[PDB]
């Protein structure tokens, strides 16, 4: 076991929950795992790939993005940050990627997962950029249980690392989309506390946070060190109890770890 390893196994051990980290460097292609081939609950990383999934379709559909879509009362579920402000209105697909994925709003991911068929579009955009372990199966906010051993909703670090640099540094997306799914992760509202806080100030971060029971807490990050070449790094953690507190400082800890690890 690994120097890293090691330092990430301790800090699991102090929090009492579960720790899952994958990282990759761009820079040789080089991964560090720690459980990284366990299935943790997504909770809201999950709309990076609805996002993603709506930006593929917006490759032949070219107006997608400006689509309006109608927010009613009984879309709305249980965080809705930017839906409320809209309802009796209209959102385009745009400005609800945007809600999604800036401030994890749950109403947003609903009308992304709905443009694309369901939580089955999710997964087949998943399948068809080669992840053959991410799984969709609920809408907001059930998707959250975040329930041990539960499959439904999951992922891997591994996998969702590999995803995370094919949608941004790779190119699982058209030229436009993924310049824009970039530019969304970079302008995320809610990750101050996760990933960002553990790294060097210096470096430029996209992210898309999660929350869940179980004290659920998750962090999916793109890292533009400088004049070095980007990471990516995923953070995933969760707890024995299902009302456990979140502890973003986990996540935090874990990356300023793998930052002192290169």
């Amino acid at each position: 076991t690994s120097a890293v390893q090691q330092k990430l196994a301790a800090l699991e051990k102090s929090s009492g929950g579960r720790l899952g980290v994958a990282l990759i460097d761009t820079a040789d292609n080089t991964q560090v795992l720690y459980r990284g081939d366990e299935r943790f609950p997504m909770c809201s990383t999950s709309k990076v790939m609805a996002a993603a999934a709506v930006l593929k379709q917006s490759e032949t559909q070219k107006q997608l993005l400006n689509q309006p879509v109608e927010i009613k009362p009984a879309d709305l579920v249980n965080y809705n940050p930017i839906a409320e402000k809209h309802v009796n209105g209209t959102m385009t697909l745009a400005e609800l990627s945007a809600a999604a994925l800036q401030y994890s709003d749950n109403t947003a991911m609903n009308k992304l997962i709905a443009q694309l068929g369901g939580p089955g579009g999710v997964t087949a955009f998943a399948r068809a950029i080669g992840d053959e372990t991410f799984r969709l199966d609920r809408t907001e906010p059930t998707l959250n249980t975040a329930i041990p051993g539960d499959p439904r909703d999951t992922t891997t670090p591994r996998a969702m690392a590999q995803t995370l640099r094919q949608l941004t540094l790779g190119h699982a997306l058209g030229e436009t989309q993924r310049a824009q799914l970039v530019t969304w992760l970079k302008g995320n509202a809610t990750g101050a506390a996760s990933i960002r806080a553990g790294l060097p100030t210096s470096w430029t971060v996209g992210d898309k946070t999660g929350s869940g029971d179980y004290g659920t807490t998750n962090d999916i990050a793109v890292i533009w060190p400088q004049g070095r070449a980007p990471l990516v790094l995923v953070t995933y953690f969760t707890q024995p109890q299902q009302n456990a507190e979140s502890r973003r400082d986990v996540l935090a800890s874990a990356a300023r770890i793998i930052a002192e690890g290169l």
